[PDB]
């Protein structure tokens, strides 16, 4: 299947780093055409993209005008521009070029060696399972000490849309475009009105890493969290593996049985590495305060978007802690996310 890589660029010449890695690992130019959509009009960045010649297709967002923002958004013009560019670029991919799907890659992302293999293998899953709405290369809790380096092939389902290197079908763009927001597109997709209970596939070890310390957003989130996500460097032949375990029917039975069948341990014992014979445990939280307290105690991202925790699935956040597999989970009576958990 032909799956274009849509690279979103603007005014950072470091799009070079992004393109160099994509082109180095690309297994087929025919199967993975690279389309670089550039906003802003920055000359140096345009020259960098143009220098790749026919290895990429360079297109330019046509409307470089300033955008009238709402009264609460004077400091956020950049986010309005990002949203406008996404709408135009995705429109080019799905309306002009008429591709069936696309992997969206921001210009400050470096991909892993098996980035293409991963999407080639998971595309069929996304096509077949309507309960999935994306495949993402990003593990929100993918810091080196929180992932199992011996399981680079392990994948999961997540209710938290990760973005940062993600595959979507033309069918999803059909649903999103008519109501595309003025700004903050990713948090908008995280709302239940958009997500509609759908999940994304995400890996144990991230297939992308960001180097965009300087960008539209102030660098604090990058400095405290994003910079620490470990990029996978061990090539996994995903197309040769049986990924049927990711189908909702199998996953919701097996993964959930696994989580709730695991012994429960108090957060303090997990933290101080007590009871090491229990290689897989569950740390149960019962409310917003305990979730944030326990997440923080174990070094897990503790913010919530529309009530969904980072990398969470049915409220469960799975990660490694000092070599132990941990599932920070709600009681099994869990029955939906509460957006008021902020
Ligand atoms: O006016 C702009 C500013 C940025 N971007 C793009 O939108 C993405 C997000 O930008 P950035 O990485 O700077 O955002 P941050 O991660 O800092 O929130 C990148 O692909 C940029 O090239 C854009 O299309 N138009
Ligand atoms: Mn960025």
């Amino acid at each position: 299947a032909v799956i274009p890589i849509l690279v979103i660029a603007c005014d950072r010449s470091t799009v070079r780093r992004c393109l160099d890695k994509l082109l180095h690992y690309r297994p087929s130019a025919e199967l993975f055409p690279i389309i670089v959509s550039q906003d802003c009009g920055h000359e140096e960045t345009a020259q960098v993209i143009a220098s790749y010649g026919s290895a990429v297709t360079h297109i330019r967002q046509p409307d470089l005008s300033n955008i009238a923002v709402q009264p609460d958004h004077r400091k956020f013009q950049g986010y309005y521009k990002i949203a406008r560019h996404y709408r135009w670029a995705l429109g080019q991919i799905f309306h002009n070029f008429n591709y069936p799907a696309a992997v969206v890659v921001e210009d400050d992302l470096e991909v892993a060696p098996d980035f293409f293999e991963y999407f080639q293998a998971t595309y069929p899953l996304l096509k077949a399972d309507p309960s999935l709405w994306c495949v993402s290369a990003w593990n929100d809790n993918g810091k080196e000490q929180m992932v199992d380096s011996s399981k680079p092939e392990l994948l999961y389902r997540t209710d938290f849309f990760p973005g940062l290197g993600w595959l979507l079908l033309a069918e999803l763009w059909a649903e999103l475009e008519p109501k595309w927001p003025k700004a903050f597109w990713d948090d908008w997709m995280r709302r239940p009105e958009q997500r509609k209970g759908r999940a994304c596939v995400r890996p144990e070890i991230s297939r992308t890493m960001t180097f965009g310390r300087k960008g539209v957003s102030h660098g604090q989130f990058f400095d405290q969290h994003l910079k620490f996500i470990k990029l996978n460097q061990q090539f996994v032949p995903f197309t040769q593996l049986d990924l049927s375990y990711l189908q909702q029917e199998a996953y919701d039975r097996d993964f959930l049985a696994r989580v709730y069948g695991a012994p429960q341990l108090q957060v303090e014992k997990v933290r101080t590495n007590d009871r090491k014979e229990l290689g897989e445990v569950r740390v149960q939280y019962t409310g917003r305060d305990s979730f944030k307290a326990f997440a923080k105690a174990l070094g897990v991202m503790d913010d919530l978007k529309s009530g969904v925790p980072r990398a969470g699935y049915r409220g469960i956040v799975t990660f490694l802690f000092r070599g132990r597999r941990v599932h920070l989970a709600p009681p099994q009576t869990w029955d939906g996310y509460d957006p008021s958990w902020t």
